[PDB]
């Protein structure tokens, strides 16, 4: 009963912040959205941004997914966004990430009625 949506916006969203306000950004919050519980999740992307707006990237360009698919949607204009890779070590269940900011087009996979983001494929 947590749906592909809800789970992208825990995984994804931060509309929250503007950016990553420290470099304990990834550390902390990988940790309250559930991305530490069973491993490290090795990478994830954070977007600070509207859910409207990230939510809108649905009609945006429509690009090829990087599995083959062809819902994926590239954003028109750049994003603030926030990459967490895992520190060589770094061991569960003491996660350790570094954080790192950037103002990037994002590219998602979207699905359903309403037809929204259930995937976050990339950087660009």
């Amino acid at each position: 009963k947590e749906t592909a949506a809800a789970k992208f916006e825990r995984q994804h969203m931060d509309s929250s912040t503007s950016a990553a306000s420290s470099s304990n950004y990834c550390n902390q919050m990988m940790k309250s959205r559930n991305l530490t519980k069973d491993r490290c999740k090795p990478v994830n992307t954070f977007v600070h941004e509207s859910l409207a707006d990230v939510q809108a990237v649905c009609s945006q360009k429509n690009v090829a997914c990087k599995n083959g698919q062809t819902n994926c949607y590239q954003s028109y204009s750049t994003m603030s966004i926030t990459d967490c890779r895992e520190t060589g070590s770094s061991k569960y269940p003491n996660c350790a990430y570094k954080t790192t900011q950037a103002n990037k087009h994002i590219i998602v996979a979207c699905e359903g009625n309403p037809y929204v983001p259930v995937h976050f494929d990339a950087s660009v």
